[PDB]
């Protein structure tokens, strides 16, 4: 957009009222942003930072957080059927679902915390593309571009020290999402799950759980009730095709995708909590609903 439509935009937002968490419905697993314009996403952005106390806790001025998250999502690289702003601001709102409906937020501090919102909404900037072809690298450079781009330094209230822990963090959180990484970390989550010996407390396997939890999040999708999941799949069906540029298979391909890579990540997220059960729940669910087509609707 223009600089003029640009400044609309930000006026719009800044002025605006931010409904209540409760009426933006953030908290459900089952969220859907289908209805909601880009400044209605931006307000649930809003509404996550500040629920999540991040806003209080180190002095964001409301101004330079609108700036920030408007520039964080005119930047998503334009015509991307998937990996797009809605996909990481999907992926903000589960993290936000996980860590209060799935009561994860007592177990990270307040800078983990910072980092992985961050890092969702910031994941999927700079998208170049590529089975083999859904293990992309990601990108962190252009995360930190913005975050320290003049007018929109949201940390610029954190000590040094804070500030060097929460960029590392950040960049641990965005190469989370590498499936790569995820494949080559899971066995040790899995077996430290299965043995009881999950420690949160010990600082590797808390890095480990933070990687797994921006795993859990980024693939969400894959949990949606199936209206919603169904639609989601052919935007992932579609970035795919793009690139090409074989249907009659996604039904398959959907059930080797949720056994080999999804439901035991969601199982195990359902032991440290419980509460993260719909996630499991629904994917389960997809599950069934995709094997019911592949065997031939
Ligand atoms: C964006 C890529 C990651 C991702 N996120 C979501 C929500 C999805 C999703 O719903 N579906 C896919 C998704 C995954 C695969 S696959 O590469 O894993 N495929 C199945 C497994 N077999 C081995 C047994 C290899 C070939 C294939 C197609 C997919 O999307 C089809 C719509 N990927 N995906």
């Amino acid at each position: 957009g223009s600089h003029m439509e640009e400044t609309r935009e930000l006026q719009s937002l800044a002025a605006a009222v931010v409904p209540s968490a409760q009426t933006l419905k953030i908290t459900d697993f089952s969220f859907s942003d289908f209805e909601l314009s880009d400044l209605e996403t931006a307000l649930c952005t809003i509404r996550m930072f500040t629920d999540l106390n991040l806003v209080q806790n180190f002095q964001m001025k409301h101004e330079v957080l609108c700036r920030w998250i408007l520039s964080v999502k005119k930047n998503y690289r334009k015509n991307v059927a998937y990996h797009n702003w809605r996909h990481a601001f999907n992926t903000a709102q589960c993290m936000f679902a996980a860590l209060k409906a799935g009561k994860i937020q007592n177990k990270l501090t307040d800078l983990e915390i910072l980092a992985l919102l961050i890092a969702a909404l910031s994941h999927d900037l700079d998208h170049r593309g590529v089975c083999h072809s859904i293990m992309e690298h990601h990108h962190f450079d252009q995360c930190l571009m913005i975050l320290n781009s003049p007018g929109n330094q949201i940390l610029s209230g954190l000590s040094i020290e804070e500030y060097k822990t929460t960029l590392k963090i950040i960049k641990q959180a965005i190469l989370a999402t590498d499936l790569a990484l995820y494949i080559k970390r899971r066995g040790e989550f899995f077996e430290l799950i299965r043995k009881n010996q999950f420690n949160l407390e010990d600082p590797h396997q808390k890095e480990l759980f933070l990687a797994m939890l921006m795993t859990a999040c980024d693939l969400s999708a894959i949990t949606k009730p199936w209206p919603i999941q169904q639609r989601i799949a052919e935007l992932v069906a579609t970035e795919f095709f793009d690139q090409g540029d074989k249907k009659n298979k996604i039904p398959s391909m959907q059930v080797g995708f949720i056994d080999a890579i999804c439901l035991q990540l969601y199982e195990a997220l359902t032991h440290v909590s419980e509460d993260c059960f719909p996630l499991l729940d629904g994917c389960r669910k997809n599950r069934q609903k995709w094997q019911a087509l592949a065997e031939q609707q």
